[PDB]
C-alpha cells in the first residue's frame, strides 16, 4: 500500500523526540541564540567525533568550503582541482573565490578522485585538491597526500556525505585534514534547517574560519578582516548535539542496508553496483546502482510505489550554470555516464527490512524483464 | 540592584511562549524543514506587511543585500554608492559582488544618506545607490529615487534596523522598493538564528532570487545558473509568521520609549538627540544620543546600572577590513563624528518604563554635573 520513502526525516525527529523537544525548549529558553554554548559544545563534540581538535560551525556545506579555500588563501587566479562527478556545490564554493575549478574525472572503480587523473591535472596554477567522499565513500587519501604533499596543494576535503566514515581506519576529518561538512536536514547528520562545518588540526586555520564566518571579527564590532555571515544555529548545534550521539548507530543500520542490498542485487545482469575500495569504513549517504534504461528502471520502481532519485541528474560540466566555461560534453565521460546511468535506491537508518527487500524484488524484476 | 538591559531577547519568547513552542512544534512534526509553507507563508504575510508583491526569505540581512545587488546584474567593475556611516555588512555585500562600494556621507544630524552628496560621487561605473534606513529611521527615498531615476541606478535599501517604518506614509519596501531585512535575533523582527528577506515587486527579480539562494535552482538539480545556499528555515519562518502579527505592535512601544526619552531629555546642555525627518515614521531599532565625551557617558550610565552600546565605535572606512581601500581618516567627518560620538540607549518592545525612566535620571544627572 503505503510508497517506500527515499529518505524519512520525522523518522529522525520521531526515534529522539523527547530529548529534541528537550534540546529545543532549553535553547529557546536560555535567551542566547547565536554563538553560544550550544555551538560551542556540539563543536567540541564533533571536532572529537572527527579525531582532530578543532570544529567550526557554519550555515551549509557550501559555506564550510568556501570559508575553508578563502581561509588557505584561495582565490582568483588558483586553480582547484574539483571532481568532474559531485554535486555542484563543490565547484561553486571554489568559483565563490574567484578560484578557478579544476574538473578531475572519478576511479574507474569508485565515484572519487582518481589519482593518476589528479596528477594529471595539476598545473603551475593548482593550489589546492577538492576531493568528494561521494555518497559515503572515501577518497584515496594517502594517494592524495602524497600528491599534495609533492606538489606543495592544500587538500579541502567535500565531506558532505561521508560524515563518521573511515579512510584506513581514521575518520574522515582526522589529524591535519581538512574538511568541511553539510548538516543538511536529508544529510546522514541533519538537523532542522541549514548547517554545516569546517574540521580541521590547525588551530590558525580555525580562527581565521572563526572570524570569516562572523563579520571578520572576534571581538564585537572589530572587523579585522573581511567576512561574511554564515553561523550555525545555537538551536541547530543542541539537535546536532543528539543527533551526532547516534551516528555510528545510525550509519551502522545504512552499511547494513547496503550489505542486504548488494547481495540481493549480485549478479543482475546490466545493474552495476558499487565496489567499496578496500580499507575504508563508507557510511552509505546513498545507495546507487548503474544502467542502461535508467530512466525505466525509475518508472518501474514508482510504478511499483518506490521512492528514487538521482545523484545526479546532469554532469556538473554541463550544467547551464558552467557549459559556456567547463569541459565540452564528451570530454568528461565518466561524469556523464553516471549522469545517465544512475539511480539512488532508498536507504537511511529508518529504513525497515521488508521495505527492502521490497526494493529489491522490483529491481531483479526490472532487470530480469529487460 | 538590577541592571537595566540593552535588549531582551528572552522577553520576546516569554510574551509570546505558548504560540511560539506551538510554532516550532508544528514545524518539528511536519517532516518539512526547508523551503515550505511557513517560508511560503511568512514570505506572503511579510511582503503584504511591506505593500509589496514578493518577500524571498534567505540566510541573513548580509545575503539579501547580495543577492539583491547580484540580481539586479551588479558586478566586478560596477560601483555602489555606500553610506560612510552604516554597519560593516553594507559594505561588505557589495564587494561580495565584486563590485566597489563607494562611501558617501550622511546629514549632519540624520544617520541617512545625504541626498546631496550621493549625486557628487556619481561615476560612469556607478550602477546602485545603497542607502541605509539606520537606527529604525528612514532615508530621504523621494530624493534618492529622483537621483536614481535621472541617473538611471538602481536603488537596493538596507532596511535591516527599519522593519515596518514608513516614509511618506508608505512601508519601507513598498511598491517597486528593492529592499533586504534581516531577522537577526536582535533586529526589530527577530526569529530564533540567523536569516533575513528581500521584498520588491519585481516577478523577475523575485524568480531570480529564489533560484540564487538555493543554488541557482527551480528545480531540484537543474543548475539554471550559479548560485548559493542562502535560506531561511522552516522553523524560523514558523516564529516570524507571530513575531509580524505583533511587529507593529511592538514597534509602537518603541515609539512610546522614544517619546519618552525625547520630552525627558530634552534641552539637555551637550546631549544630541536622534531627530526624526519629516515625512517618515521611524521605528526606533535604536535610540541614539551624541556627546563630546561619550565614553564618560558611557562610563556613567554603566555605573547608573545601565547597558548601553555603540553603534558603531569605528567608522567602516577605518576598519582594518576596508581600512587599504577607504577613504583616509578625515576625509569622512560625518561618519567619523557619530562614532566617536554616539552611544544606544536601552529601548525595545520588552523596556518598562521604570527602567527607561532610569536611564533617563542617569542621563539627566550626567547632564547636569557642575562644570
Ligand atoms: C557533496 C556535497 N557537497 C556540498 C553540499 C552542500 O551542502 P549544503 O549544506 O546542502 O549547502 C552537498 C549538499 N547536497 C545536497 C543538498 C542540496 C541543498 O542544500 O539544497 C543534495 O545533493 O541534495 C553535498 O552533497
Ligand atoms: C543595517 C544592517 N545591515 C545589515 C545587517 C546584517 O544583517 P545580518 O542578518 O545580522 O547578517 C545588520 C545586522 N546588524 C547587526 C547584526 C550583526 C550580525 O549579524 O552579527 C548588528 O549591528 O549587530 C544591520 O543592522
Ligand atoms: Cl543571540
Ligand atoms: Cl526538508
Ligand atoms: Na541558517
Amino acid at each position: 500500500t503505503p510508497r517506500v520513502p527515499f529518505l524519512d526525516l520525522k523518522a529522525a525527529y520521531e526515534e529522539l523526540r523527547a530529548e529534541t523537544d528537550a534540546a529545543i525548549a532549553r535553547v529557546l529558553d536560555s535567551g542566547r541564540y547565536l554563538l553560544g554554548p550550544e555551538l560551542e559544545g556540539f563543536e567540541a563534540e564533533f571536532a572529537a567525533y572527527c579525531e582532530t581538535d578543532h570544529a567550526v560551525g557554519v550555515n551549509s556545506g557550501m559555506d564550510a568550503l568556501q570559508l575553508a579555500l578563502r581561509g588557505l588563501g584561495i582565490g582568483p587566479g588558483d586553480e582547484v582541482i574539483v571532481p568532474s562527478h559531485t554535486y555542484i556545490a563543490s565547484w561553486l564554493a571554489v568559483s565563490a573565490t574567484g578560484a578557478t575549478p579544476v574538473p578531475v574525472e572519478p576511479h574507474e572503480d569508485h565515484p572519487t578522485l582518481d589519482p593518476l587523473l589528479v596528477e594529471k591535472a595539476i598545473t603551475p596554477r593548482t593550489r589546492a585538491l577538492l576531493p568528494v567522499h561521494l555518497y559515503g565513500h572515501p577518497a584515496d587519501m594517502d594517494a592524495l597526500r602524497e600528491l599534495a604533499d609533492r606538489h606543495g596543494l592544500h587538500i579541502v576535503e567535500d565531506a558532505a556525505q561521508a560524515h563518521g566514515a573511515r579512510y584506513r581506519g581514521r575518520r574522515i576529518g582526522a589529524g591535519s585534514s581538512v574538511a568541511a561538512f553539510s548538516f543538511y536536514p536529508g544529510k546522514n547528520l541533519g538537523c532542522f534547517g541549514d548547517g554545516g562545518a569546517v574540521v580541521t588540526g590547525d588551530p590558525e586555520l580555525a580562527e581565521r574560519l572563526r572570524m570569516l564566518r562572523n563579520y571578520g571579527s572576534r571581538q564585537k564590532y572589530s572587523h579585522e578582516t573581511k567576512g561574511t555571515n554564515s553561523r550555525l544555529d545555537e538551536m541547530q548545534a543542541a539537535v546536532l548535539r543528539i543527533r551526532l550521539a547516534h551516528l555510528d548507530s545510525w550509519n551502522g543500520r545504512r552499511s547494513a542496508l547496503a550489505a542486504e542490498y548488494l547481495s540481493g542485487l549480485a549478479g543482475l545482469p546490466g545493474i552495476g553496483l558499487p565496489v567499496t575500495a578496500p580499507d575504508t569504513d563508507p557510511v552509505w549517504h546513498l545507495f546507487t546502482v548503474r544502467t542502461e534504461r535508467r530512466d525505466e528502471l525509475r518508472s518501474h520502481l514508482d510504478a511499483r510505489g518506490i521512492d528514487t532519485l538521482t545523484h545526479y541528474p546532469v554532469p556538473v560540466h554541463l550544467s547551464p550554470a558552467y557549459a559556456g566555461e567547463a569541459p565540452p560534453e564528451g570530454s568528461l565521460p565518466r561524469a556523464e555516464s553516471f549522469a545517465r546511468q544512475v539511480l539512488s535506491l532508498p536507504i537511511g537508518p529508518h529504513l525497515e527490512r521488508p521495505q527492502a527487500l521490497r526494493v529489491i524484488d522490483a529491481v531483479r524484476e526490472w532487470a530480469e524483464r529487460v
